[PDB]
């Protein structure tokens, strides 16, 4: 069976790496605004609907191609999404919009066992993102994999708090604390990236794009074999792999700025919680999507080999003192699109079995 | 000044608690063999160079984290050594070896006044243990503390009796009596744990890992302000805090199986010598390092508060009849690594002054 992955660290064998090509700035709408730092609002305000700076995209393409080269060198089989023009404007009976990109396979596909799951998504500009990955998915399907599509939302106004009070990150973070997010519980929605796998236990978080109905759908769909737990963090930010990236059996990277409220569950489990050192990325480099914390958004080739940013020396040193071989790759420009290694990939096959690490 | 501790009982304020992570079985060499009970020789023989049972380490981590929680609850500031992979094989011009762990800060750091002292050590597998604690030490240094490193040994064959006749604990104990230990006086070596502080008088013992040159170095380095005395016990075992743990001004816990030859010096001083009751730890529980006497290896939070093993009821009752509040913590699995509370910690700051308790 080509598809088989139970966690984030077993020996990687096959992976899907995204594409920076024809990426479009999403129209500046409520759920987009709730996910971007003030600094960039005018960019989305003016640039919305057009491609991301073509000069910048060209540098991303180059960086990702090298990443793919190294992956092949490391013995990993690389598959890529199809080239597609995300500038096309589509219209459903509920809304009209243009696309985003097929850069982050982690945002939309998650693999549990022999099953590949397409996430519903929660952004209008990402409604038809799955189109970019259907060729790969049908191929695995013909080859034996189980294939699932979570219920695609309508994404009607009813799913969004049209009056979500975000005017700064300080408004979002307080509301978040209050349990207030731009998405309602009108219908199931979620980004696969708010789920991180550890064998029989998957951990998820309610976020701007993943609501509780989304989490219960997953919980209800994978049970009894898999337990989906909900954990929360201080100053929550969507996509868990940049706040709590699990890198080994009982070893996790906990972002110092976003401490987990349930850290004790893991302390009691005899888990090693590592706090990575601060990122060194220049504040002048643009990250239209995400935060500087992409430095901890690492991809493990196995327990002892990590693919880390070539520029983040401090975190490189940490892995090394720990006995983990750093495979330095530079993707500074690819980061602007909103993600690091874990985000730009989706592990389709890892050599290993299903186990419990929470005891 | 962050660093300030003159004895083992003044109100604890800051402490360093070790780590069970990535601990490695030391290669079965002469000085290791001289410190282990026959029962475990085949474990070291086969397991040497690999990690201690990962399932067991996971339980230790959990137990130590709770200990840290309680310490924080008791108002003690906790610092921890850095995560490091002790499986790395290093090579000096005299020998080659893998590491052990940074579990016992007491084995390597001792605080006298405002000075923090790194012990030389005497095991090849512990040559580079100091690496785990340098971040903390440099921090205290920048903050005003005095920092000292005793002369690091070469640990050439010349330091060890390649033919030390140990074949059983009955051979070691007789030789010990004869003044025969696995270490020679080729060069200074010692474990800080063979020193127990009582204000102006520090007591030490010649042991498998602490030779007379080691003791004279300390004696000569701390004089005139501090007097380092050498005491001896029946059936000596390295690390004095499990044979003669000083718990208060003139109150000491004397292991019934290892009576002190100089007990009269203390009787004459008007000191209270308490003989703890026998341990109740199961003989089936593995203690790769140490003896069951870890039960008396207590850590005093102050004169009236002791952190004692949650399972050793008999010794708990003793402290209680004495008016000392027991703070029960369970570290049954952490004990296997070779130590109790006093061993898993190193008091950096205690509220008090330098005094004489020997009159």
């Amino acid at each position: 069976c080509p598809v088989s992955s139970y966690n984030e660290w077993d020996p990687l064998e096959e992976v899907i790496v995204g594409r920076a090509e024809n990426a479009c700035v999403p129209p500046f709408t409520i759920e987009v605004k709730a996910n971007t730092y003030e600094k960039y609002w005018p960019f989305y305000q003016k640039q919305g609907g057009h491609y991301f700076p073509k000069d910048h995209l060209k540098k991303a393409v180059a960086e990702i191609e090298e990443m793919c080269n190294i992956l092949k060198t490391e013995g990993v089989t690389v598959r890529r999404p199809d080239p597609i023009d995300w500038s096309l404007k589509y219209k459903t009976p509920d809304f009209e919009s243009t696309g985003l990109y097929s850069a982050m396979p982690r945002d939309i596909l998650i693999v549990v066992g022999n099953e590949i799951i397409e996430a519903p998504m929660a952004w209008r500009s990402r409604f038809f993102e799955y189109r970019a990955y259907r060729s790969i998915i049908k191929d695995y399907f013909h080859r034996g994999a189980k294939w699932t599509t979570a219920p695609k939302p309508t994404m009607a106004d009813e799913l969004y708090n049209q009056d979500y009070p975000i005017h700064s990150v300080e408004d979002r973070h307080k509301l978040a604390a209050q349990g207030k997010f731009v998405t309602t519980e009108f219908e199931p929605c979620f980004d696969a990236a708010d789920f991180i796998r550890a064998g029989r236990d998957i951990f998820a978080q309610r976020s701007q794009v993943t609501n509780y109905l989304g989490i219960e759908w997953m919980r209800r769909h994978l049970a009894p074999d898999y337990r989906v737990h909900i954990i929360s963090f201080k100053d929550p930010n969507p996509h868990i792999d940049a706040t709590f990236n699990i890198i080994g059996p009982g070893i996790v990277l906990s972002n110092p700025d976003r401490p987990c409220h349930q850290i004790d569950l893991f302390k009691k489990a005899g888990w090693t919680i590592i706090t990575p050192p601060t990122p060194i990325i220049p504040d002048d480099h643009p990250l239209w999507m995400s935060s500087k914390w992409l430095s901890m958004n690492v991809l493990m080739l196995d327990e002892k080999r990590v693919m880390v940013d070539a520029n983040e020396v401090p975190i490189q040193k940490m892995f090394e003192k720990l006995g983990i071989t750093t495979i330095k790759v530079n993707i500074r420009n690819a980061n602007s699109l909103g993600g690091g290694f874990h985000c730009w990939t989706c592990d389709v096959r890892r050599r290993g079995t299903l186990q419990s690490y929470l005891d």
